[PDB]
């Protein structure tokens, strides 16, 4: 063993094995123990990779996650697996089956959302689906007729409910709503959230993940499930969250992600003549959260912040999520070639001492980088595609490229980690992570 | 779609898909429903797929199998699934449970044999255990020490109950123990078998396969079935089917493969320091067989002729099993070199009408050929790759490449079929052969 | 004899094996024999597919071509290669070197231009220089610093010399400029060019390429020689040219071209910290011929139309001229989704006869379509990389991705040829051509 | 600057650019400076370098390599290009041309001869040939027909003068007829090699390569030339040799490769109807060949050794020239297995500080071991591809596959070095050498 790389046949053989082994029938868990569900958005990531091997189960993915969709259209961040045990905060923590009204009838899900990649997904499935033939194209199409609606009404509630005075940025209630737990983003407003009475509970997730350098603490754990006792004292009513949540955050990130979302979904709508008055809401929303992305940039490099809305102040953190502006457009010529070159330099993807030429979750030269430490530091396959995918958008096929060869020269390994070590490409988190597997199959082509 | 094909890439992808898919747990189906229970080559050929997926299923697999071996070495060909319906015959049908006194005490099999290819297998888990560092060979090491004494008893029951007369020639009681059910080899052998008061029974097979001209016909089938009942009325005892049996066949293609097996599991030996009394007894098999296999052969062409020992003569088809001695070697080297001549011409893979360059089951030039008929004609996958395989290992790199190219553009339409009709490339039989998938899976690499 | 395609890796070493066997030292033939010269554009293209295998190489083919500007700017269609005869009309029949005054010494060329692409080749090499380290990336600095200011003056020719009244369109005097010699765009603009006494000859095309089917008819000739005769008569004189050419159109694919041609070079310029009014200047020419382009097209379909500026009239056609608009962007969003489903459709890259899915010069469906007549209907592989460059550069991954596809599988037998027939594949026009090679190179990575 | 490897595209790109750019004409140069003429048996490599690109440019190769063969059949080691200097010993150096009377004419040659690989090329231009349809084989055969007695005569000559006694070895005057200058394997012989008065000298090598630890010493490059002085003062006549020659010793390395060389040119000349008396001749070369160097190797491990004719002593020494057995075969089970025991464990490819799973051409454990000095302990890729292909036709794919694996790693980084460091994986030697190039399009395929 001179080199213990797998062949791009061989890599890409293995990431569908794991895929179908993480396949519990209707619904792929997002890794084998620590995470034993269906979240969000990872279900999203998984359709991507399940679209070049079956477009069937692709569809089969989003329909099961769709089936779980509340009744305001809020898609929530974890569709639970009857029966099954071994995450916390578990359905009993959550309470939403009892609690929640808008809760769905026959599914256990958390009360909280998270990105809407969703559209991206989509994409890619019927991107597919048109180079298989006829029969395979009917499945997609008819998948779009039978969810298209739900789509809309998740849009739908991201735009009228957690942008109520329209300013073109999504508003979290839980750092977990961003997909970025523990995120140096989040510290201040965390900061601010003191837990009351905070009924008794054991972690589950440092029993899989022993390592202590890997996950958040304790404490920040606290605070984590404080935010659901909130919740729950007003029933996850939306009218209320505003009055009693003790963190309220403006996450720039997933704007602009909804941004791209809500153009490509448009974008759909009009190849598959789905109703104009759709389209023409979508292409608004898009353009609404574009402005919404550029109007938080640092004047000088184009970095987009996040906003704290109960302290009413901008949030200036140095992690990738300061990237936003370049996956959805909109800067000046100008301040998007700085906030470029602030991505390839040395506080980014050009820092000496990083294995491969990829974006850490915050820079390495930031005070709060730790480089085992979850969201603060580590490089994350998932966004490593994102990245790429959206790259690719813009028109920057070259950029795209390098981010996709140094992503599956990291995977090759074949370890498909959670995240990797910057510095030395250890495998961190859980290994076997579908959406790393996916991101794989996506890039193998 | 202007080309239906998929890269090396995702048809690696898809086939590892496939094997996973079939994965009941500890033991893979042959195919997702026309035979959905573990057959004994099946399983090996399971095996090497699954070897560059995972060193530890691969030989999971294997155990699975070996712990259904017989009291006296003998591997059946069918280890059905617990509680798994739709294939005919079935356990109660065969009535090994309550009838054989050398049947497994934890586990349903049938109670006849097939070819000895797990030795190959088990140099392909090795082959792949050492570039994979020291927990995988440990794993591979494991299982060599767990069942090396099964391997040998499994060669030693072939070698004693099945050549009584060291002819160096298997003896076969059932068509189904060649692997081939319907092959013309077999057609004169089973005009001798009239059935007496068989038992009521309804075919499977052709519920799920039901275009009648990719299968057996009903008169096969009561003849396959009425063996059974010659069987059972013996209690499966070895001692007695020379007496009973109305089907007795030396079949050439099993014997060449099983001095190949020999001298592989010989090999194997050696390198893990196995008891030299079996390292002995495996080279000995070996040599008897080879001899046994060219003591067959025409004088002028070197093609091999099976055996009819009830009827005491040698039985002449066009079939791919003349092509035995290219196997094991041990032809005078005037007379592999015609062999040679006839594989590579138009009587086979040179016909001129072919899709591919691949050897037919039986020779289009044939009378008894028949495009769609099973084993009368179709290109197996799995033959494919034996063929290169044994092809490579007697130094002829070109041969086996050219097989091997041939066979993956023949996959390269992911059906993953059974077998192919030889002229118009159409996947016939089962989709989704698990077989199919490993032979894609090794050769991609 | 069952598959006469070759392999990437093989295509990939045959290609780079026949840019090498046409480079003459400094320079590459366009091919071997029937343009045993450089021609312009060719040039470019060959640029990018050398610079995967040297950059240095890259670099002197644009540095020999540049060498050849004529002193007002101009970049000649042809560098002719010294002491070597077997293109008509050859340097004797141009008289450049007596006649004009702007001339290049020591080099012979031709007298007319040809499309801007050279701005592309350069960002193909500074791509592939950033991906090799120190001493590459000084090399391919080196040429910017050398040649900035004689790409410059190109430009600056074209944007000053062939668009005099801002119009933001490239005249031409001669269909050689455009690239497509018999492209039935300027069918309507010959029929009014009536030759006076022509000066003898005999091609030397069409004893290369006998078949009278691929290349111009005698008559075409005649007008392409008797514009000739008019350009000589006023010393290639830039402002006595619109006085006496009987031939005048502007060309809106040269026009597309040039409009994204200057936007790429004023990238290059900020990064490389070229002079700031230069980069304005390319901005400013980028947006006026973008704004140029636009101004040509069908309000429904956005098809893109040249201008006849003799017989002031625009050209309606049915070529693959129409799509330009698609290279350079500025479209209204419904009009260039019009413009793709034109593009995608039955009358393009949908026709149901074609067998690849690839854009063909002229519409099958056109009353002017001739599969195998050079501009006139055939597939150019030099067409479907600069679409696809271009579409990748709009962010339209996918399409681009299938164009590559098709692109490499058509070019798979290995013929580099010139181009292709659209419905059977047959390999047309010169074998061996170096603009095919190179557009594999690139394509295949 | 974080992967400076290549793609198997770029690659294979890259080394058929290297093999057409030094293409003289009819001849390739072994390396662009220090080896500015045709080699023997690079030229053999080169050829098979040449044949996936151009099988008619492959067969000229080799024409012009046998239009310089010696009116007694011997391929001289050198034919130089016209009016080319520095090398050094050149043509003037070596007088052929005036002193031996079987020196070609109109071809300037060396006086002593190189290892036999050219039947290997052969074949691999046939293999290629048959893939490629009629014409393309056509122009195989005809070479065939053209150069059949001349390769006849080649190993006529190594096989009546070089091996006088028939012992089945051959013996060299010369240590670069071995092809390895100083190998540790001639040290004992070139330590009673006296030079007398030497003509001085002035080394080219050296001035080319300045790095010292890279080349021979003087004092070796004084017994080198010496030995010219001898063969040229008896007009290096066939039977005056024995008695005048300072080194006389048998090369089991070179005889292997013999005894392999004449069993693929038996088995070309019965598959191409050759003459009965030219076959059979083959067939027992090869027979006596093969026991000639089984007759060398050490009883417990199977290590074949060179032979000192002169001292009447086994040369024992620890260089890859021990595992001549494995090449053409003829050892006992037991001693084999021992064989290929000394050639994966610590003393060669097992030794743990190795860069790559590669054999040394020296042992690193030997006293004689210099990591950068020549043949005495780096590795060369074209050992790597010869072992390989041995290997392959001995059967032992999963040895060749990992040989060739590893080499096409430690080339992956485009230098096509001559050799490379065993340690670090420092490229060595010549870079663009002929020969690297051509083993990796063969093993890309
Ligand atoms: O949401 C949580 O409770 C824990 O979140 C982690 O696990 C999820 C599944 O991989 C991801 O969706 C998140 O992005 C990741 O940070
Ligand atoms: O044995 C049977 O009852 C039916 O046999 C067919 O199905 C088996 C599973 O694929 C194979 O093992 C045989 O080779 C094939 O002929
Ligand atoms: O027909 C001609 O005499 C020359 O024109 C052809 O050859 C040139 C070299 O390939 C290209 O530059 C043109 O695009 C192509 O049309
Ligand atoms: O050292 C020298 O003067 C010549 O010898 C070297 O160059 C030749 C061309 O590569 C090879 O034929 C030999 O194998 C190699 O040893």
């Amino acid at each position: 063993p001179h080199d213990p790389s797998f062949t791009p046949t061989q890599l890409a053989a293995r990431a569908a094995y794991l895929l179908r082994g993480n396949d519990l029938g209707t619904m792929t868990t997002a890794a084998p123990l620590l995470y034993p569900h269906m979240w969000s958005w990872d279900a999203a990531f998984v359709a991507i990779g399940l679209a070049p091997l079956s477009v069937e189960r692709a569809v089969v993915e989003l329909d099961t996650l769709l089936s779980a969709q509340w009744r305001n259209g809020m898609i929530p961040h974890i569709v639970f697996a009857n029966g099954v045990d071994g995450y916390f905060p578990g359905p009993a923590r959550w309470a939403t089956a009892t609690l929640a009204d808008n809760a769905p009838r026959n599914r256990l899900t958390s009360g909280i959302t998270q990105p809407p990649v969703h559209a991206i997904a989509v994409q890619r499935i019927l991107e597919h689906a048109r180079t298989r033939g006829r029969s395979t194209r009917a499945v997609a199409e008819a998948f779009l007729d039978r969810r298209w609606g739900d789509l809309m009404r998740w849009h739908r509630w991201l735009a009228e409910c957690r942008d109520r005075n329209e300013r073109g940025r999504i508003t979290l209630y839980h750092g977990w709503e961003s997909g970025m737990a523990n995120s140096p983003r989040w510290d201040s407003a965390y900061a601010n959230v003191v837990p009351g009475k905070l009924p008794e509970y054991q972690r589950a997730d440092n029993v899989i993940i022993t390592d202590p350098s890997q996950r958040p603490s304790d404490g920040e754990y606290d605070r984590y499930l404080w935010l659901l006792e909130e919740m729950k004292a007003v029933r996850y009513d939306d009218e209320r969250l505003p009055s009693v949540m003790s963190f309220q955050v403006e996450d720039v990130f997933f704007s602009a992600i909804f941004s791209v979302a809500c153009q490509v979904l448009a974008e759909i709508g009009e190849d598959y003549k789905r109703p104009h008055a759709d389209v023409k809401d979508l292409y608004l929303w898009a353009e609404r959260f574009r402005a919404g992305v550029v109007e938080t940039t640092d004047q000088r490099t184009g970095a987009a912040r996040d906003f704290d809305v109960l302290a009413e102040k901008w949030l200036v953190t140095e992690t990738a999520a300061q990237f936003a502006p370049l996956l959805c457009g909109g800067l000046p010529h100008d301040r998007e070639r700085a906030l470029l070159k602030l991505l390839e330099g040395p506080r980014f993807c050009g820092h000496p001492d990083l294995k491969y030429g990829l974006i850490p979750s915050t820079s390495p030269v930031s005070r709060d980088f730790r480089p085992r430490e979850y969201w603060r530091g580590p490089v994350w396959p998932v966004l490593t595609w994102l990245f790429s995918w959206c790259f690719a958008r813009r028109g920057w096929a070259e950029r795209a490229r390098l981010l996709r060869q140094e992503g599956l020269r990291q995977a090759s390994d074949g370890s498909f980690a959670e995240y990797y070590e910057p510095f030395t490409g250890e495998p961190l988190g859980s290994m076997q992570q579908s959406w790393t597997a996916a991101a794989v199959l996506d890039w193998l082509g």
